[PDB]
DNA sequence: GGGCGCCG
DNA sequence: CGGCGCC
């Protein structure tokens, strides 16, 4: 029955492909969108001219309108059969250390599967193999309670090797969020600071005693300021592996990091972006005047986040408003 | 946007 | 050493 049937359901396809076989959220989105709209319609849709007016709808979907119209082709249409690569693909992103290009090549070689995967471990870079051996672990956000425990416990160790170590724990936990993806934590000390750029020692410790607790349990990276790795809450009969992040800001540009840390990542993108459009370029290490050339001045000083903001002429907005 | 570490 | 995956 249905008079718009036909085309809808055009349109859906349409769409998803748009969805997938690109970025493209922007057309996808339209497109739904509009095959919505001409859902909605009581008439029979005839000329595409027709659509056109209704609202949603427009020019370049008229037209595809139209091409449906006359022919069910649409030749753009009919070169969709190139399929199920990307389906697969996207997937295998999902594995922590998967990125784009080595899920390409893991697809090329037939892996595409996470039954396969784990048949294909041999293929696995290390970072891989623990995305991989963890992987439905990985896949659970942390629940605010949880952090909490972790946030306390890795508070507590960090005072007991030295209580001049200062701990903040920032992303999504920070910004108040009730899951968090993973546990952020920026790690200072002023023995440490924008004169030394040294001491990979001190992050160095500190990974080691969580280490020596059961709390880290693998390691994907250990560079002498970043660290990421596996932790894990303990009990009586257990808790799932979680991601985390210590980075070790110099005591003195503790600012620009926890703004950094605390993300969200959208936010710093265009607050970047924005210093720019000022006149300054951001860090986070520093803020400093970008030249006229286009050389970074000496840095600018900054006692508390409100400065960072300050510079840029732009409202402080809370943590929990970081959002974007 | 701006940058850290590891791959091979 | 680039480039990757990640933050
Ligand atoms: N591409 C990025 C990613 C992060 N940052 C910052 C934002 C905070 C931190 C990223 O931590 P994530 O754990 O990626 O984000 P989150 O806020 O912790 O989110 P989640 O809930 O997923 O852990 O690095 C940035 O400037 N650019
Ligand atoms: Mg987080
Ligand atoms: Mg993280």
């Amino acid at each position: 029955e249905t008079l718009n049937g036909g085309i809808t359901d055009m349109l859906v396809e349409l769409a998803n492909f748009e969805k997938n076989v690109s970025q493209a959220i922007h057309k996808y989105n339209a497109y739904r969108k509009a095959a919505s709209v001409i859902a909605k319609y009581p008439h029979k849709i005839k000329s595409g001219a027709e659509a056109k007016k209704l609202p949603g709808v427009g020019t370049k979907i008229a037209e595809k309108i139209d091409e449906f119209l006359a022919t069910g082709k649409l030749r753009k249409l009919e070169k969709i059969r190139q399929d199920d690569t990307s389906s697969s693909i996207n997937f295998l992103t999902r594995v922590t250390g998967i990125g784009p290009s080595a899920a390409r090549k893991l697809v090329d070689e037939g892996i595409k599967t996470l039954e396969d995967l784990r048949k294909n471990e041999d293929k696995l870079n290390h970072h891989q193999r623990i995305g991989l051996k963890y992987f439905e672990d990985f896949e659970k956000r942390i629940p605010r309670e949880e952090m909490l425990q972790m946030q306390d416990i890795v508070l507590n160790e960090v005072k007991k090797l030295d209580p001049e170590y200062i701990a903040t724990v920032c992303g999504s936990f920070r910004r108040g969020a009730e899951s968090s993806g993973d546990m952020d934590v920026l790690l200072t000390h002023p023995n440490f600071t924008s004169e030394s750029s040294k001491q990979p020692k001190l992050l160095h410790r500190v990974v080691e005693q969580l280490q020596k607790v059961r709390f880290i349990t693998d390691t994907l990276s250990k560079g002498e300021t970043k660290f990421m790795g596996v932790c894990q809450l303990p009990s009586e009969n257990e808790y799932p592996h979680r991601r985390i992040d210590i980075r070790l800001i110099p005591k003195d540009q503790y600012y620009c990091g926890v703004l950094y840390f605390t993300g969200s990542d959208i936010f710093n993108k265009n607050m970047r972006a924005h210093a720019l459009e000022k006149g300054f370029t951001i860090n986070e290490y520093t803020i400093r005047p970008l030249g006229v050339t286009g050389v970074a001045g000496e840095p600018l000083p900054v006692d508390s986040e409100q400065d960072i903001f300050d510079y840029i002429q732009w409202r402080y907005r809370e943590p929990k408003d970081r959002s974007e």
